[PDB]
DNA sequence: ACACCAAAA
DNA sequence: ATCCTCTATCAC
DNA sequence: ACACCAAAA
DNA sequence: ATCCTCTATCAC
DNA sequence: ACACCAAAA
DNA sequence: ATCCTCTATCAC
DNA sequence: ACACCAAAA
DNA sequence: ATCCTCTATCAC
DNA sequence: ACACCAAAA
DNA sequence: ATCCTCTATCAC
């Protein structure tokens, strides 16, 4: 009944081409896994509290307080675009596409591999002998109905390899319990004590265990067997392939010129201010593309490093990303940075456990804020201001010399218009569930498409207790014949753009690589070393100028 | 013909809705089975006399005498809601529902293992190699015609494991043959001799000797096989989920008031004893409510540690459980004890073979008796009674001090109606198969469900004998390849229950849980831990008040 | 139901000093009656 | 008259004022003194107003529960303003007819 | 609330609603109107003005 | 994990948050649960009367 | 009276049943007033608004 | 007035 | 002879 | 008088 | 316009 | 890909 | 053989 | 073996 | 289950 | 679930 | 492939 695969490997991506320059672009991903017994048999309830850390007065920052369940079971995620896509392929889709959008998704599991291991050799050494064992099984289930909580695992850079010819292996299946955590406020070295840094007990009202086996049905798999996914359908919006620029300030109607430039090098000018027609919402008999009107806002004043906290502990705001401007202000316009690591980056003969990290910088310009310029003038407005008839980002808010207004202004409001990020190739989330609050967010920062209905059940994996001759229920801690698997992974999936048009007359950004140079863009970046080592660093996704108005 | 899974993994609990609140509970249990070689090879008619203890004067309470018959076969029992529900279902049909009936039970055996064990590395140490055989064989039998006794296992708590995740084994099959034990009544130290503590010898009239062999259809189960039972259909009368307080004081009627409360404090009052309407069947010329006339009576007085005893040995008599009463008169209205053990609750974490126990105190109010105040008073009823002219629970019985008329008085009558026990949840037993005496007893207090009809036939297992190269049949005893095994088995149980109205005003009693305290209902028990243990504590059946009048 | 661990539930309880206490929608001996407002989803749900 | 204080059950959603703490900058592992502006620095001159009864955490990412209703005293439906632009829902009850 | 970006500084536009007893024009976003002779003004009116 | 407890008194341990995988949008070259990115906002600081 | 009826998947059509006997007496004012309401008698405080 | 922007307007 | 950056309200 | 209590009254 | 604690002798 | 979450997907 | 916490994209 | 490479293989 | 760098001797 | 235990299940 | 100690819910 075995000897005969039961799938078959193909990590191709094909561009069907259609009317209309539509396309259907479909991934295919194939990999293989490797899994070996659940430490702890059961299901652990475990806490973490690193008052190691905890108990130092500036930090808080640092808190790590909360409290996981811990489940035997292992689960294979693969919402991560470098799983799906090859380098290459990012860069022609974002340098000929206008638009993407997720279309369907097929998983497959097959070929399974089970074997033990009997560490023998003890009359010569201490050797290892590797041998399979037949009735051995695997287990697999899905979530199809989602009782489980959702997991990402790119919320940990933990989803599969990037690497097709490299194996690679599964995060384990943890989730968060309720708890009430709480922690006081302190400063570099001040006064006191922490007055209470408390962990505690769960509560009866928000205790909620899960377990794989009570709510999913599990399939068996020996080696012969094989299992499939049904076809998951998206039901999404399409991510613009395309970043924009225009501010405020470039939104219309430029004024009228009243004097026309002599020579490449002299501008030209516009009427009086005083004598210049127009609207503005301020009293000044005057006018200035500083002071006009526009249709809204774009962009918007987002509050720096806003670490509320609520029964769960302390942490820090989330925050719709956008351009960091001149001014750099990168914590302050949401600018992210990952951590990831050889199996999705990293160099690969790059030496220690020092994970490598990148910040992306938002592309969606005119939508960016550069705190140093910002600042309130007052009232009755006047022409030059006095003093204490402006707060800038000089002025000290509540006694503290570095606070300023900007960290803790919000701009956000009904004309407050702004645009949805960009997703990242490799290390970037693909899709996630959305909350189940009565009151949903215009987007999540987490990921590019949010599923509108129901999504994905996360498909959950884990070996069988292979037993031993001896058994006792009531006996303390007991044995279980060693044993590890194998088995390939089969993804399909299945997206929909089209070809962006071409309108301007001067050429326009594209994403290109050069010859071996200290530039970003450099082949060899993308290149195999003599060993055969190499890394994937994340690509630009909207190379092309755009138009908001 | 192997390398192929022959099931599924399913342990799962639907509860699907029809119209006028009907519902059907779907019970899916899928659990992981170890086994070993039978140590006796054949069938053994053993004996069992506790000398060491029925040689005291006091001891014969602890009597342990009878004559057993070893099959070296294993029984597989389900018959316990443990095995079945999840603690929170139990909750919710209990919560929710009104009634509980069993409907048909489902049973399937697959994926069967076999290994053999050859203690090997004499050349280094003393290693153990595990490996398993093919051709070996498992073997199956079910005793439809139920030929052989009936052996419940929660008779004993060795059913199955009430934890999927966690494996479990079988009770082996084992039951009584006839002796005719006889032991002599003794006192602390008393006089004399113990007269005659006997056992006794097979008698030609009673001996019942029965073979798996020469009864069933045994099939045979290599690796790749799998096994099947049709489908029994439970031919039972529903439980109801309710429980009641109204006793003989409270039916009907009340007294009519003559004089009204003035204040939240103050009661009122009714009509003179002497000049009030009724009727009572004391020739008193008076009334109270006392000695009213009632419809019939509810609960009865129950003889205390009635050991009566016959060809078999002694025995405390079994009795119709009831209310505990202010009285806490326990071992007085049959009161349960249980002492389960890590496979059915324990905690898991807890040292030492110490079972744990738990007593479960019925909850049919009004059907409870307190021996304290139970009285018989004389001929001619006298208001107040003389002395000599009312036997209470204080006057001793043919001179003992402590023996009151409570101990050996019996309440059963015609006029004495009451109500059938409640299930306990986990540890506790489902249905039961009916005695085949001519004339049955009114219930069983052993289970809730007792078949009318035909019932469930036993399921049995055993290894299979796998022989050595050397063999005589008259050679004295002799060698066996070391083998043992596992199997999964699957557990379909439907049960039909209505949702119960609401018709009160005043809230009810449900059954909750609280927060982390020293609450019986405190989440963290049916929890795990940091190492991943967890208790099974009893649940209350029957939260919510009923009516019976 | 889903957990396994049972849930929180709006229960009543014996004449006491407790919020929930049957006393409280029941009948004095002149009449007299109170309603407290009372608990609106006491089981758990789950939002991610 | 009795009254009533009634607690919202949709934890997660709830704010602690005490440890509510803005940072500064470029983010500081321990942050200095005049970089962290705590519930305890005032504002405007006024030694309990803090940066919390004039902060307004609310924007595009911020998402949250419709409130409950409230057993006995609580209302059921409600009319809509009949403002052009509508609000999220009314605190004043749990329906809101379309 | 001049803000700015890459762009350089600007007034936040702002949804208008009454004024109030306060006067507070600005402060509720009235708008002026700086129209000419095709769009208003008297005709007669002197100057660029 | 990368610690498992022992008895059902001390808890686990996490990896060093120098050297942890991960995102965020904050500088710093470490993570926290309390700085690293969720999926949104839930709840939000509202201004006292 | 309140109905429970109960339907497949569970559904199910609450039905509620409020009877109510109402006592009226007769409009002090025979018209409509317009009327005002002035609490200086705390308004004048200082703290107080 | 389809023809609501990314599909099957 | 206007439909969301082409042709092409082409998607009717 | 179905209409017998928990299903197919 | 009575059917076993609702509507609903609804289960006919 | 209906099957858009609480109905009549 | 993935549909919003079951069975059951069961609501087609 | 069409199926010959950029169309109407 | 080979057709000119995809799917697709798809262009038959 | 007939299939109710001794017949006409 | 469970029906009252066989085959055989064989008594349908
Ligand atoms: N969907 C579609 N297919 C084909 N031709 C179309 C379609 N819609 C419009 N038209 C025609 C009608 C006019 O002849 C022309 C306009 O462009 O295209
Ligand atoms: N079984 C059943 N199905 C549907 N309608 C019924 C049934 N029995 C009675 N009725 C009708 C007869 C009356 O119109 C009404 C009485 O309740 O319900
Ligand atoms: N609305 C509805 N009624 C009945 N059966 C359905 C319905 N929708 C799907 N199905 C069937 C189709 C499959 O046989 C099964 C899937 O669950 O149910
Ligand atoms: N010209 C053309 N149109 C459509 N389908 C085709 C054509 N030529 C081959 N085929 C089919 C035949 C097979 O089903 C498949 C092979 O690719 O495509
Ligand atoms: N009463 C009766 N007569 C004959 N055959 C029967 C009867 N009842 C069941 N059977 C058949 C049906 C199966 O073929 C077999 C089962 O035993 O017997
Ligand atoms: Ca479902
Ligand atoms: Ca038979
Ligand atoms: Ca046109
Ligand atoms: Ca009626
Ligand atoms: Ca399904
Ligand atoms: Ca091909
Ligand atoms: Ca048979």
């Amino acid at each position: 009944g075995v000897g005969v695969s039961t799938g078959s490997y193909d990590n191709q991506t094909h561009y069907r081409f259609l009317g209309d320059g539509w396309v259907e672009i479909t991934a295919l991903a194939t990999r293989l896994v490797h899994l070996n017994m659940p430490k702890s048999e059961n299901y652990c309830r475990i806490r973490v509290h690193n008052t190691t850390d905890t108990s130092v007065k500036g930090n808080m920052a640092k808190d790590d307080a909360h409290e996981q369940i811990w489940t035997p079971w292992s689960l294979v995620d693969a919402n991560a675009w470098g799983v799906w896509l090859q380098p290459s392929d990012w860069q022609y889709i974002c340098n000929t596409m206008s638009q993407l959008n997720l279309v369907s998704l097929d998983q497959e599991i097959f070929n399974v591999v089970l074997k033990t291991v009997t560490e023998q050799d003890s009359g010569g050494q201490a050797i290892k002998i590797y041998n399979n064992d037949l009735t051995a099984c695997m287990m697999v289930a899905v979530d199809s109905n989602n009782i489980l909580p959702y997991t990402p695992a790119a919320n940990s850079m933990e989803t599969l390899g990037f690497y097709p010819w490299k194996p690679t292996i599964a995060s384990p299946y943890r989730y968060y319990f309720c708890v009430d955590r709480d922690l006081s406020v302190t400063y570099e070295n001040q006064e006191g004590t922490i007055e209470h840094n408390v962990m505690g007990t769960p509560k009866g009202m928000n205790s909620q265990f899960f377990t794989i086996e009570n709510t999913q049905q599990i399939t068996l798999l020996r080696t012969g067997d094989e299992f499939a996914t049904g076809t998951y359908y998206f039901d999404t919006n399409p991510v613009k392939l395309t970043h924009t620029w225009q501010t405020n300030r470039q939104l219309g109607q430029p004024p009228l010129l009243s004097t026309f430039p002599e020579a490449d090098t002299d501008a030209g000018t516009l009427t009086a201010q005083g004598s210049r027609h127009g609207a503005t919402q301020m009293e000044v008999n005057w006018v200035s593309e500083a002071i006009r009107t526009r249709p809204a806002q774009v962009g918007f004043c987002q509050p720096h490093n806003d670490f509320e906290a609520s029964r769960a502990g302390p942490f820090a705001a989330p925050k719709v990303p956008a351009d960091v401007t001149q001014g750099m202000d990168r914590e302050a316009n949401g600018s992210v940075r990952y951590s990831y690591g050889k199996q999705h980056g990293e160099n690969w003969a790059a030496h220690g456990p020092a994970p490598e990290r990148y910040t992306w910088d938002e592309t969606n310009f005119g939508s960016g804020r550069d705190t140093r310029d910002g600042f309130i003038q007052s009232a009755p407005l006047v022409v030059p201001p006095p003093l204490n008839g402006i707060l800038t980002n000089a002025n000290p808010i509540g006694t503290k010399n570095d606070i300023h207004f900007s960290n803790v202004f919000n701009s956000y409001g009904p004309l407050t218009t702004f645009s949805h990020p960009s997703p990242v190739y490799p290390q970037g989330q693909i899709w996630d569930k959305e909350l189940d609050l009565e009151h949903k967010p215009r987007l999540h920062i987490t990921a590019p498409f949010v599923c509108k209905n129901n999504a994905p059940g996360q498909m959950l994996v884990r070996l069988g207790p292979n037993l031993t001759d001896q058994y006792d229920p009531n006996g303390a801690t007991l044995s279980r014949i060693v044993t590890y698997g194998t088995f390939f992974w089969k993804g399909k999936l299945t997206m929909r753009a089209k070809l962006r048009a071409n309108t301007t007359w001067n050429p326009v950004y594209q994403v290109s690589v050069e010859d071996n140079g200290n530039s970003y863009m450099s082949v060899t970046k993308w290149l195999p070393t003599a060993t055969g080592n190499m890394q994937s660093v994340p690509l630009i996704t909207r190379p092309v100028a755009r138009n908001t108005y």
